[PDB]
């Protein structure tokens, strides 16, 4: 990492053992959830490329999505060149290179580099946060991929207490593809569309606008 | 977090892992219990909203409970924007841009614009700790519902140790709803009121006036 | 907590989890044994209010005995108040507010305050460690309650080794409400008054001055 | 280790408990697999060759292993030596001495003078990157060597979810000796001529140009 | 603490909990063993009476040994007292008070008197170390009692490999009272005199001056 | 330790639990294995003697050995003091006396002046430096000691993998007491003449002149 400041002193730490064991032990332990992604972002607080790299790589097993990875990451880097031209001229003397879409993966960048790009001289290129976007993007899709099952199989069961059923169905949906408007759109229409006939009766009995915690205490009771 | 002096350098310092770790674990085995609200505060001492979005994201399941505080963040937000209203105007160079409702739940905001509406210019916002306020309403709220029981069904048994029930008596209040009055009015009333006879008697032997050091060694022996 | 120097850089530090989650487990294991106490304090070195605030709330269970802590709290706060008459004046550009008895407990300020306090202009106000010894005091009480018993009844058994009943009797005497003066009185007196004969002979023999080694030294062999 | 800056107080730290630690226990339990290579620099991150070296010797067993990177290393010193050919010339005041293979291998050099060639005076020696690269082509040598198998005999089972066989390929994969042209002719060629014929077929129906996420959705229902 | 410097930023650092924790482990653990000393010293490294007071506390049990320390630092108190005749005078402005035994055990003194006869203005006061001396004399005391046996009972079995007598021998030695001289003395007399007929000859045979290098070479093969 | 820079603020830290704990843990397990030695330097790098004198000090049992060291630290430090001939002079003011054997072993001197001798003014004395190199003398002492066989008795099985014959061979290796030269004879003539008869042949229809890898890579089948 780089740690901030607004006046202190700014300093190129690479990522400690802590960090790093705990990285290992999530992929080890959880698999493919959603939550090993926020987990990423914050174990990758400030990180430049080659400590985004250094967590990538430790991994070992799920080698399938590891590759899904890297083709993700190299679409990101084509979309970035495509848009970023690169020029055919010298880097004169008191000047930095452009970076490219591998650089900024880490692969063809110095930590020299990565470390000048985020500081700069006026103009900041936050190559870190950038991959670290192109990173999420592809666990996104990973995630999604080893998402066991469809938001429209969350059906409340007879005997199911309904904050259990609320527990399953938010679980799958954060696993889902979908936008906001689409969550919305499911939350509404399937969340009282697919509860037990006991409640969904209940629910209805509260109109079309009603707050979670209403139904779930409308619900308390069987 | 970033952290503090009255002369010192001031620094942005992301989550540690012993802190993210921390609270994962809290979650993991005590639920929702009155506790893991201090814990969470505790560990999130001079956070931004970012690192709140941190330690909320990483809880995997009570996605129910994840749920509701989303909805309680939302009406925080709705309700900071419609008494803070937005201006139609240009940001002019040298101006930080006023904070919404979205920006302090740190949804629409950066680490840099956190980072300086806390430090700012002379006019300090420190959004941290008014995002840090709602959410922590939305867990009072999620401890209330998930408490086992009412306050009122709290009696001491034929063969109960005095300080085992005022053990259960305190626990059960804390997870109640209610504010200072009523809890000091559930205080003195309930706790004579929902003590067993042979105690009932020795408690009203000492008044109405008399602190519970005073009734717990008036009730050790049985 | 608030980290001290006589040249160097102050800064305002937060409790960390290792200290934090040291102290839940102490207590989550010890119950309400005297080093618990030290433990408390060794915890809470430099801390300030809302450190120890945060201490005390983050404890699940032993709810009889937190609320026994508050009304301790409470008192040494009203004791404060009367001996510290507030004054019906504006508190003036280019000073800080008195603290009062809720303030110094934590409830009534900010940690910028108990920042200042602490720090100060000239006159220096240690709300901490003021705090801290209300603190302490109630967990002394505490301590008192839940000891099993009475030093009179610490008497050395048949088949006693001396160093056992010695390792009893102190163990319940740093249990007791008594002072200095009680202390030392008991230590001569009840030490040889409750020995086993066969013992209580060798030191008799040893005439009414003689060092704790001498003592053990002396019935070592049975 | 030597903490960066591009402003700050740079610092020559030794290897930690915490990072010597991990080392020991990641080599004790995972023996010669991939994700080795990537702790090991993950853990050396900016360290001398003193570190280096450090970090070598404390491992105990895999002996012939260990002989073999000192073998490479040997060669890599020589090859070092024969392009830096050494002048016969007093080293004058004011200067630091050229360094050999072996005083970059850490075996013939100080930290002192190792600590002066990363900083130097303008030109720069980074004896601790150049050392950890001929370490890494060991390992890798080491790595290879200890591969169980050959990649072309990663062949999909009859019943096997094409995911499992993705993720033993891949493994197997990153274990060979091969460039990334190699690589790159063995994943389109391999995977599709190797996978189980339900499978090879569909993968056909997607032609010779599709991305692996297509292939392991196409591939999901058996 | 206190962490030093010839030039550097000084600090008054307090115990940090894995000391804490350290120390409470090896109490609990080893009981009254010679190392525990070291272990001691070794983590009170820079320690005021505070910090010292605070180790001791902190163990629970053992109160008859506890009681031992307090006895022995008190008559080292009052020698330093005699020593050091306190004088009748005003401490004028700008100056600090001599200190007594008891400020000393940091009983009847402050954490800031302490920091400041540690640093003082030109002559220098270390009450820490004091103190961690009258400590380790009453550890002494308490090691050399709780040592189950004397040295001229150390005889190596007739079956019993030379490495383990000489083992057991200086293991026993650590705990006893004697000084070096006397340790010396019964270094060469009573290792051979004690060791079995087998070794104690060919012992003899290498004369009166030999390394126990030497001898346990020698006695190497039985 | 004293952690240095070539620009930063130096410090006096003593060693910290994670190290000590780290070391008593090692000794613990491992015995006296060659890593262990290694192990020593890294928890000591910039160790002072006082820091070394605790982790040796720290350790229990193995009292035999812990004396074969403190024999041989004599040794040198009579050697030391031979060749550096002590002045019969008054240490003027404004200099720092000349250190002898003891005060190098730490035994005779201060933290204080060890800090200074490390520091000095232009002429610098490491005494952590040579102490610790005193130290890893009778630690080889004491490691070829406890080696359990000779190196000639290293004889591959006839059914043995021959990775498994160079593992116990060079383990066997690295706890000889021989120098570099000798250590070279023993590699080439003693690997081969050792080998069981299959193998041996293979080994010799590679000449007098292969790396260990062609040797491994060659010995692979059988
Ligand atoms: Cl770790
Ligand atoms: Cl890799
Ligand atoms: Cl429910
Ligand atoms: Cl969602
Ligand atoms: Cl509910
Ligand atoms: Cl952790
Ligand atoms: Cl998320
Ligand atoms: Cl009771
Ligand atoms: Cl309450
Ligand atoms: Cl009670
Ligand atoms: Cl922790
Ligand atoms: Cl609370
Ligand atoms: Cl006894
Ligand atoms: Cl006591
Ligand atoms: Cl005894
Ligand atoms: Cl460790
Ligand atoms: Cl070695
Ligand atoms: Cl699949
Ligand atoms: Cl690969
Ligand atoms: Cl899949
Ligand atoms: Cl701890
Ligand atoms: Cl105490
Ligand atoms: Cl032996
Ligand atoms: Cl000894
Ligand atoms: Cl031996
Ligand atoms: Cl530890
Ligand atoms: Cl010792
Ligand atoms: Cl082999
Ligand atoms: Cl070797
Ligand atoms: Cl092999």
């Amino acid at each position: 990492p780089i740690v901030q400041n607004l006046q202190g002193q700014m300093v190129h730490q690479a990522i400690s053992p802590r960090t790093l064991n705990a990285w290992v032990k999530v992929v080890e332990e959880k698999a493919f959830s959603p939550e090993v992604i926020p987990m990423f972002s914050a174990l990758s607080e400030g990180a430049t490329p080659q400590d985004l790299n250094t967590m990538l790589n430790t991994v070992g097993g799920h080698q399938a999505a590891m590759q899904m990875l890297k083709e993700t990451i190299n679409e990101e880097a084509a979309e970035w060149d495509r848009l970023h031209p690169v020029h055919a001229g010298p880097i004169a003397p008191g000047q930095m290179r452009e970076p490219r879409g591998s650089d900024i993966a880490g692969t063809t960048s110095t930590l020299q580099e990565q470390i000048g790009w985020m500081t700069r001289h006026n103009p900041p290129i936050p190559v870190g946060e950038i991959y670290k976007r192109w990173i999420i993007l592809g666990l996104n899709k990973i995630v999604r991929m080893y998402s066991p099952t469809s938001i429209l199989d969350i059906r409340q069961g007879p005997k199911e207490p309904f904050r259990d059923y609320v527990d399953r169905f938010y679980k799958t949906l954060r696993a889902e593809q979908a936008s906001q408007e689409v969550k919305n759109w499911m939350t509404e229409t399937l969340l009282v569309q697919n509860a037990n006939p006991d409640c969904k009766t209940i629910l209805k009995a509260l109109g079309p606008g009603a707050t979670l915690e209403e139904m779930m205490t409308a619900c308390q009771g069987v």
